[PDB]
């Protein structure tokens, strides 16, 4: 309000950590963070991710033993993310809703060993499919919307019956957040979250993602903001109970948009290419270690509630010390 | 949007301790909080406070005794309340400005002891006048203005002169922010910060800091919230670097505007006599001490940058855990 | 708009009584006061509370009685809290509904002999449970919402049939204002008023009401401001006449909010542990009694319609003075 | 929310005298009243103004007479208005600053007497000049701007010579606020408030006025809303304490858009037409007198934090029952 | 923007008259005008109202007669208001409905007579009862909400026979727009238009209506502001094509609110007792007969978009010249 | 509200003229209209323009024959355009300020006849200087901002001595508004009005006025906005009674924000080439006469407060109609 320099100097309050620590607008806490985990079939297996150093594909008796150290140091909650066997991938995705599936296991187990961690599973059919699209396709190889959402919300169930606390459909197909959510109430999943992936873009931040596990028809162009409204707007109204935005970093002015619009529960994913970025300069001496941290607050300032983050452990530790 | 039971169920996400905390939309941290001390002018002295039981007034050796102990638990500044001897009072407030009162030689030892620990000084006449209003008197008895900005003024170069980081006026003169502000300027004192109490009202939660240690016309009518939004906007035009709210929690409404109208650094005093129905409580069996962590988030939760109480520490070492 | 000092001296408006009385922007007045009481079984019965300085509990012929009073005063309205027999607490709360409860008795009592005084009753079970929750419970001791709506819906039926003009469901089921309104309308209760418990928070200050007379899965987090407003949201949505924030003075910030959002009749309880907090500073002689009025107007400053006051009748009584 | 019929029956509220007190958004005081009064030359006289049933010139004998009934029903302020002897009326203005003037007599007397009563003088030369225009005029009678300032300017600080608690300029000339602000100020009347007349209109309802005691050059156009904003934020920023609408009822939306654009402390007057208008329907049974409190009330709720209105006596009688 | 005295003068502008026709921000014209009309039974009567100096009661002949003027003046509509012979009246105002009362045949005269003419029914039981209630009482004395709306509905389709382009609900039942609105579309009048009388006070000003021709649980508390929006959001929700304010110009903050809140067609009523009042003070020489216009243009600038008002013709002539 | 169809349908005040009548938002007047005039050097003199048809130059005494009809048709103002004579034009523009140049001699002979007709000048050097650009060009073809506005001042003060009560600054030069206030401040031309063109754009639109009678450093890209509120915000800063967008149609969303910003008297041109390209369509058949008056009305919905305008006395004609 008419503030003017001299009377006014903003370096004054940077003068000092003590008043920096005063006035500092926002602050990164474990209760933000969720670990993002591929899950592999079978026994003792761990596997390296060359495009995302550090980060490993396990299974689930090796998912259980990671785990106690996750939970040791407060994480709130894991995003389960299953690697399909390519023989059990289909036209019909059947595999995405089987109560044997390894999504479905590892809910089972995890449940029993944390049952206060929170267990968030992945609603799509995209690690199901033969052909690696979000749904089913019809015979032009378009990406059915209400045919897919039928998959889905068995897949959804299944998920709730294994016991997840939380599922987070991120197939981009309209409507599927009530349809979901309606399946849900019906079946007495009362209580059972919905994550909605409202905004999630077509990105070339994704790359990493594949080798650790068309899209412009129901994933988001880059270049649109308003039309983030509109998809949040939607996932509100159909029942979700957190929306998200993904990507993450590239996206920070949605976030701050979708926050500021609706005053919910407002997630962001900071994806595969992402965290290959930032590892990859750090390895290289390019960027300090301490970028993790910025990476992540930038997330809090913009807006968010919560970040999945394959930098949930490493910073959970920093946070701690 | 048209959030709508059933298919919104805000009960979902407080279903499980995770997700409560990944929601959770404020959190109270050590970086927070600002420790009001009263200092007394012996040597190897305390007071016990009959109307805030806990608090003691210490002299300055046991202040930098406490001190250890404060910053060791991360508390960044100190609000620094001398208690002037009576033979020290007069009618023109000389001793506000001594070079060698309590509040200047508290402030040097402090500043030399502890370099990183904020210091931040109370610039008001009403511990050194006869009288104990905020001001200078006229023949009959009204508290002139101007004239008692010059004394401000002479007290508040005083205590930059003896290394204070934070001049605080607490005397709700008209205009007294930009005079310390230019006086400040004129003198070199470049980086202290003054932080306005801007919106102080004329209040029944006083009682206890009489103890401790007409107004109508200078303190703010209870009934007034508008009129505190014009009191912060010239204080930040007139060069304060930080605003402040007192009382404290029967005022969060206050604080609320204030923070959404200015996005300024604001600030909030629990004072003395919250202080004091809060303890007398819990000590009585009434409130858990649960109580105290819940008044404290309330500020945060209103939109308070940082926290003046006497909880302090207590805070802090609950933080700790 | 540019007001700067010396043009602008915000002191001028303070400096006489006349002047202050005529910038005053809020008012306290006995049309916003709503005297909570608790209701015991018996006949000439009065119980003291420890820890609620200066409140009796009250058989309802003692209750007729002290109710003289309190309308020759001019409150407009009495919110009642029976204290039921520990015999007559189940699992399946059935004396919630039971027309000759205590609350239904006290009702049908005061409506006959004060017919222009205004009825709030409370609908929950948790004064007539076992366990204390104020629903019913599952087998893994979770309170079940729906099960417990239909269970409300029962006992706000008696409530009206019993003649009260206003039902206040404190549970925080989701969803309950619908299914009450929905009971009343089809049952021709046509203008029942329903004052939603909308934005009640998981609190320390609840402490004295206890002796009078988990919560995190249904009553709100402390830290959480955003949610309040969808809270609210719903409530009205679904048809409540009035909204309340509970507890009062520690949720200041949320009564401005849920004002200035929806510009509906806004109601706000100052709890037993902000009574108790008040009365013993002020029987310490820590506070003088003015701080009464002044928390009440707080109130009112921060955007409450009317408030819930243990301290209704002292008030009422400085007010006509 | 979305409140819809029948879940929402904006009627329940209604039902009941205590519900729709408690609901009651706005209500009328003493406090909100300043009782406008034409004030005569001589000793011992009353004169009954026509077109103004029920209203009297009074000498400053019979002022002092009726003033304290008025001190006794808490009317905060008087706004005086003298009847100048036409011998008196010049081309200058010169009795407009004259220290004998009836004015300041009036001022001094009710001072002395009644030192807690407001008292609001008239800073204009309309009583003053000989034609009646409220400036002074040049040979094509154009009312000049900066040279009626110079003699308001000494009107106004006769005024506070005299004990006036507030100067109250009534004339439209632009700029007078700031110079009669600085002229204040350099004379050492710190405290003297000034409660501009913001937005006047060049208005039919004046009629009676002159019978009581060119235009549009300086008043308003009755057309013109967003200009009013333009007028008083110019006060503001030229320091006025306090700004008025003129005329009132007929004027209520420029009262609602001043207090929701600027927050100040926003007055009204209800001018000599408004009253006689009522008053005429009053005595000829046409409207019952009830009708006085409702176009009060009208004020508050339009955002009026004081009334000048010719009924304050019977308004303040009403409301002491 | 930043505009101050004296590079801003606001007088330049008023300087001429030219300048001010540039500026000016609001024009009557006579597409804004309504004409209520008080309509007898028989044939060639005419009665004045002594409360109403200037207005008649007119018999349908006579009408018909004076409506040529009306129409050759340009006055867009009219708004009937029957005078049912006393003996008509009855418990369940059945005469309201009769396709031979005096709106019907009035509304069929009329259309056949000057086809291009608005006809605006009143819908309402007030002027039918025996009770002279807005709807029917049940034993308590209370008028019945959803009965009263089943007569309402069936009054609304008989004027909608006759002919009537709006029909007028000034009834203040809660949902009677829906439910006439439902009727209107199930019997085939597509465009009959409902004019909701929305927020309509219980008001003094209506004295002399009576003449010419309990209501808290149904009109509006004067004192409420923040109600009357809700008030017309539900009409919009439930199909109004007009809202409206009654009475006006002691609302006009109101109508201003309402038109800035939703952009809707918004009109006004200048009642009976604002009619009396300025008619009195014209015929008692006390206000210039400029006022009429300046009363009307209030309303413009206030935000209606139309108004009703007894001054329809006398404006229709002065703004024609 | 929520508005839907059936129970909404927006074509029922369509459905007759009346209705139609009631609702219309925005209506254009006489007041409004400003006529441009193309003013020749000598005697008995016009001049058809090729690219204009229907646009005479006209010699002051042919000038005064056709204002006495718009002044009939009640056209508040013209806006004269010298057409200056080659041999009077030069590089340092001095023509613009000669007390005998054409514009001047034409003020001086209209305030003389027509003394209530505004005459607004335009203030710029391009019909003065050489070249024709609006300012003095330094050696390198640049125009430079402060040497222009010391010439535009002469000239501005040479418009006010020969009578006009508005000056139009054309020119686009930085900061020339309050050059130009400060010159008719010190000089006393207290109520010459300044009409600032502020958001004048570098257009096609202009083409004709060059027959009638680099610039992309000067005048504003036709791609921007947001720049055409910081021109506005600067102007009235300033000291403008005025501001004014130009060209017009092309720029309707340009009118739109300003007036929303500011909420300051807003005007427009039509230009030349809006102008030609109606008038050549209306004389091909290609539209109807019609659209004259709904390219006007287009300006008022838009927020104009009055229209410079190439069709002011053909509207007129129009509107008495
Ligand atoms: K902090
Ligand atoms: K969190
Ligand atoms: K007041
Ligand atoms: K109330
Ligand atoms: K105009
Ligand atoms: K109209
Ligand atoms: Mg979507
Ligand atoms: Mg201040
Ligand atoms: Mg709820
Ligand atoms: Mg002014
Ligand atoms: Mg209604
Ligand atoms: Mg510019
Ligand atoms: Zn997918
Ligand atoms: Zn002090
Ligand atoms: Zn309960
Ligand atoms: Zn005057
Ligand atoms: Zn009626
Ligand atoms: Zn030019």
């Amino acid at each position: 309000a008419n503030r003017a320099y001299p009377y006014t100097r903003l370096r004054r309050n940077r003068r000092d950590d003590f008043s920096r620590r005063l006035v500092r607008e926002n602050v990164l806490t474990v209760d933000d963070l969720i670990l993002p985990v591929f899950v592999l079939d079978g026994v003792n297996q761990r596997e390296s991710i060359p495009s995302m150093p550090g980060v490993e594909r396990l299974s689930i008796d090796q998912l259980l033993i990671e785990a106690e150290e996750w939970v040791a140091l407060g994480i709130p909650a894991l995003a389960l993310f299953p690697v399909t066997p390519v023989e059990k991938k289909s036209l019909d995705a059947a595999e995405a809703y089987n109560p044997e599936g390894i999504a479905q296991r590892a809910t089972r187990a995890l449940r029993e060993r944390f049952p206060e961690l929170g267990i968030i599973t992945d609603v799509c059919l995209c690690e199901f499919t033969t052909h690696g699209q979000c749904g089913i396709l019809d015979d032009d190889g378009y990406v059915l919307n209400d045919v897919s959402i039928d998959v889905l919300v068995r897949q959804a169930l299944s998920h709730a019956e294994a016991g997840a606390q939380v599922v987070a459909p991120s197939d981009m197909m309209d409507g599927r957040i009530g349809a979901i959510r309606e399946a849900l109430e019906s079946a007495g999943h009362t209580n059972v979250r919905v994550m909605a992936y409202s905004a999630k873009y077509a990105s070339a931040y994704y790359g990493p993602f594949r080798d650790a596990v068309n899209k412009a028809t129901y994933q988001m162009d880059p270049a649109n903001s308003d039309e983030a409204l509109h998809e949040v707007a939607a996932d509100l109204a159909e029942g979700a109970d957190m929306v998200m935005v993904k990507p993450g970093m590239p996206y920070l002015d949605i976030v701050r948009r979708v926050k500021d619009e609706f005053r919910a529960p407002t997630f962001v994913y900071q994806v595969s290419g992402e965290y290959a970025m930032h590892m990859g300069a750090i390895q290289n001496g390019w960027l300090a270690e301490s970028v993790i941290l910025e990476s992540l607050t930038a997330f809090k300032r913009a807006g968010a509630d919560g970040i999945l983050t394959y930098f949930a452990k490493q910073a959970a530790e920093q946070l701690r010390r």
